């Protein structure tokens, strides 16, 4: 059907305008003319948006089936089909090397005293227009001789089970959408920092707004997973989240979000001001972390990287939620984290550092660490515990002790969000009421001491 194609791999939307599907998804592109993405409007979901031209075949083509590998040697056929975690029938239709106008059909599969092996069956095509692998079993396609093996081996070694799996290609070039700026709007002005993955200026957009523009260094993590940051934020807009304001899509690639002027919550505290604060000004500062991660939970988010390093300061003690590099929507299935995630370790909660588990009860975990944090202006947890250790003493139950002139009150809060069964601790719903009204609701008689 001209303008119907099928997808041949899955793609996951990562932009506004972009296009999610599932390979076998029939597609209609009426303008194929050309670029590297196509607009598409899918059969399946009535959705609109654009695809990545490699990921598409025309639905008229033997192309379009998953199982039809075209002209590739019996011997590359094998080493596909050899993957270590093929079942027994895994299959593909590939062009005869040895005949002229005919296929073959190649099927893994095993031996019990020797393993595995590949076994090879020609397909014949007679004038009448038919397909077969023995005289007796015609077929009118390809598609209904595969789809007949498919139920009964026939004489083949084994039923066809599973289409030989195959590598992905990557897109040419990343899908863009209206946060996109031309690079040109921009101007960097100081650098603020540098790492492994690349830098972060302070800079102006438009000739008028100041700016942070984090930028990755090519050859480290991908475009895309870079830019996972910037797609978490289009969705998460609140006043203690620092906002985004444009991404440029090409290398190097820029995040460029609102600037706050006085840097990380961290270095904040380290520094002349903490001195200066005392426990009113660093529970304000709390609560404002509670209220934008209580916004994070409203919306079904998990951050997966909360401390105070990760929170930044404007004037008047403005803080906001920041480096949302790890953040992710929650679904409701597992999935194997990536090694880096739990790390720093005295920060996460254990049922995320040992199982994967990271939900926004292990936000809430973190977020009572944080704590300590603010209470101690800066000082590393577990202070005299090596980071090799931690994950021990937290699971036998240790925890950190009430810091000094700290009321036991906002320390029997940190114990909460510390407790070792996830739905036990308290929500950040109530976390920023709690912190919001702590000197009229929990410590009307507070006075201040030389620290807090
Ligand atoms: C161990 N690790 C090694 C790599 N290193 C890189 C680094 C170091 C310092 C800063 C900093 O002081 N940033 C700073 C200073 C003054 C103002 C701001 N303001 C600001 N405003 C908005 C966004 C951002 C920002 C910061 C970091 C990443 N992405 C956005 N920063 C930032 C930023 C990045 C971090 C530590």
């Amino acid at each position: 059907m001209v303008t119907t194609f099928v997808a041949l791999y899955d793609y996951e939307s990562r932009t506004e305008t972009d296009l999610s599907f599932k390979k076998g998804e029939r597609l209609q592109i009426v303008n194929n003319t050309e670029g590297d993405w196509w607009l598409a409007h899918s059969l399946s979901t009535g959705q609109t948006g654009y695809i990545p031209s490699n990921y598409v075949a025309p639905s008229d083509s033997i192309q379009a089936e998953e199982w039809y590998f075209g002209k590739i040697t019996r011997r590359e056929s094998e080493r596909l089909l050899l993957n270590a975690e093929n079942p027994r029938g895994t299959f593909l239709v590939r062009e005869s090397e040895t005949t002229k106008g005919a296929y073959c059909l190649s099927v893994s599969d095993f031996d019990n005293a020797k393993g595995l092996n590949v076994k090879h069956y020609k397909i014949r095509k007679l004038d009448s227009g038919g397909f077969y692998i023995t005289s007796r079993t015609q077929f009118n396609s390809l598609q209904q001789l595969v789809a007949y093996y498919s139920k009964h081996a026939d004489g083949l070694c084994h039923r066809l089970t599973t289409v030989c799996p195959t590598s992905k290609p990557q897109t040419q070039g990343l899908a863009k959408d209206a946060w996109e700026i031309p690079r040109e709007s921009l101007r960097l002005e100081v650098k603020l920092g540098q790492g492994c993955f690349g830098e972060v200026w302070m800079g102006t957009w438009n000739g008028t707004t100041r700016v942070a523009i984090k930028t990755l260094k090519p050859g480290t993590m991908s475009p895309e997973a870079f830019l996972q940051e910037a797609q978490v934020m289009k969705k998460l807009r609140h006043e203690k989240l620092v906002q985004l304001y444009a991404v440029v899509s090409e290398e190097p690639i820029y995040i460029v979000t609102e600037y706050m002027s006085k840097g990380s919550l961290l270095d904040f505290l380290k520094g002349e001001t903490g001195k200066y604060l005392r426990l009113p000004q660093l529970v304000d500062m709390a609560a404002q972390i509670a209220s934008g991660m209580a916004y994070v939970e409203r919306m079904n988010y998990v951050h997966r990287d909360l401390r105070a390093a990760n929170i930044l300061v404007g004037e008047n003690l403005v803080c906001k939620v920041a480096d949302f590099g790890l953040a992710r929507l929650i679904e409701d299935n597992e999935y194997t984290a990536r090694q880096g995630a739990k790390f720093p370790i005295k920060w996460t909660a254990p049922e995320a550092a040992l199982y994967g588990r990271f939900t926004i009860k292990s936000d809430v975990w973190s977020f009572g660490i944080l704590l300590t944090e603010l209470t101690t202006k800066g000082r590393v947890p577990y202070p005299g515990m090596v980071n090799r250790e931690v994950l021990d003493q937290v699971e036998r139950g240790y925890r950190m002790p009430c810091p000094p002139e700290c009321p036991e009150s906002l320390h029997d809060l940190m114990c909460q969000c510390w407790r070792k069964e996830p739905e036990e601790r308290p929500t950040f719903e109530y976390l920023q009421a709690f912190l919001e009204d702590y000197f009229t609701s929990t410590e009307p008689q507070y006075q201040p001491g030389e620290n807090l």
